[PDB]
């Protein structure tokens, strides 16, 4: 009953169903382990199929402040309050949780997207106004008995879990990394390699200044000197054609006519992640189906066109939808770590496949997080 309970694409985000108020309204939620807010269209705009009506909710309570909430992509503001809120297709509880019933929005809804609002799972810590506004998540685990822990399968479409690891969702070993800062999902990478061939870069420079998994954020973003020296080495690996500087920035497309896309000239990526002992790792790879993002346009469906999904950050490794494709991910907040494992729903084609594999051991014993 929760297995398929998402839809949607990297490029505008996958979502799950949801309720809110009472009687029941339902809105179509976007799932986001990059922020901590739940915030709802709550007045009409036109990318809105619909929106919450806080008057026509008997639950619904006015907390009497407003909130603003600023993101990489968009931004909004709203009124707080609380009111009831149940997930069809997840755990069969209602819980009473803080809701930002948005009012204004600049560049924040997406027109065709299929979603109302946003459900920020990340820790209250970056929660806004302040960490005193409690997330939906840390409600839900407070007032019913559901596990402190849920994992993301994302495919389009996909799966929440929440309180549990649904088995049927992976393959393999699941390898689990620390969450650094219980904030964002904070972790830390040890190691890139492109196909094969070490970055060589000091470690600390993958987290500078943190890494993030971030489901409401599209590509793998990576800190400028990380993505410089990756791009050059992608470049030297697919260097049997030559694209547009505009491919490299993700400004342009690049298309193939239809089926011949030629995925074997696209390096591999691997990133290492930290493990739970003491200088081991696993790696996580990342094949070129997951960071060449198909774009869909009937107008230009004589070809197959996609856009390059590893793009520069000023603020750190941000490990988006593109990377989280293809591995079951588990938030296991209960023990301060995140788990991947290869997921029902991977990438490979006939000579490649997406990866989770350990142990590896370093050497040098630098702590790679930023701080
Ligand atoms: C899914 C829509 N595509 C997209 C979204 C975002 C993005 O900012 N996602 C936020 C949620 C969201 C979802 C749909 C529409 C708009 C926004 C995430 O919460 C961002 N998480 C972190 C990084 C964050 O900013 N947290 C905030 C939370 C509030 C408190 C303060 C911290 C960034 C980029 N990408 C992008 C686009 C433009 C510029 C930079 C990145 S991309 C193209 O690189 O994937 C692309």
């Amino acid at each position: 009953e929760m297995v398929d309970n998402l839809r949607g694409k990297s490029g505008q985000g996958y979502y799950v169903e949801m309720t809110v108020g009472s009687p029941p309204q339902t809105l179509n939620i976007l799932v986001d382990t990059g922020s901590s807010n739940f915030a709802v269209g709550a007045a009409p705009h036109p990318f809105l199929h619909r929106y919450y009506q806080r008057q026509l909710s008997s639950t619904y309570r006015d907390l009497r402040k407003g909130v603003y909430v600023p993101y990489t992509q968009g931004k909004w503001e709203g009124e707080l309050g609380t009111d009831l809120v149940s997930i069809p297709h997840g755990p069969q509880v209602t819980v009473r949780a803080n809701i930002a019933a948005i009012t204004e929005s600049d560049k924040f809804f997406i027109q065709g997207s299929n979603w109302e609002g946003i459900l920020g799972l990340a820790y209250a810590e970056i929660a806004r106004p302040d960490d005193s506004l409690e997330p939906f998540f840390d409600s839900l685990v407070k007032q019913t008995h559901v596990p402190n822990l849920f994992s993301l399968q994302l495919c389009v479409g996909g799966s929440m879990i929440i309180g549990g690891i649904d088995h049927s969702l992976y393959t393999g070993s699941l390898w689990y990394t620390p969450i650094r800062r219980e904030w964002y999902y904070e972790v830390i990478i040890v190691r890139v390699e492109i196909n094969g061939q070490d970055l060589k870069m000091d470690c600390k420079e993958y987290n500078y200044d943190k890494s993030i998994v971030d489901s409401g954020t599209t590509n793998l973003r990576l800190p400028k000197k990380v993505f410089e020296a990756a791009v050059k080495s992608i470049k030297a690996a697919s260097s049997t054609e030559k694209f547009p500087d505009g491919f490299w920035l993700g400004e342009q497309l690049v298309c193939w006519q239809a089926g011949t896309t030629p995925w074997n000239i696209f390096p591999v990526i691997s990133l290492y992640l930290m493990g739970e002992v003491t200088q081991q790792s696993f790696r996580i790879t990342i094949l070129p189906q997951q960071y060449l993002r198909p774009v869909e346009d009937v107008a230009t469906s004589q070809d197959d066109c996609y856009k390059f999904a590893i793009s520069q950050s000023s603020t750190g490794t941000v490990m988006g939808a593109v990377i989280m494709e293809g591995f079951y991910v588990v938030f296991d907040r209960a023990r301060k770590r995140i788990g991947f494992a290869v997921s029902a729903c991977h990438v490979h084609d006939e000579f490649r496949t997406a990866a989770v594999e350990g142990p590896f051991v370093t050497l040098d014993m630098e702590d790679c997080g930023y701080n």
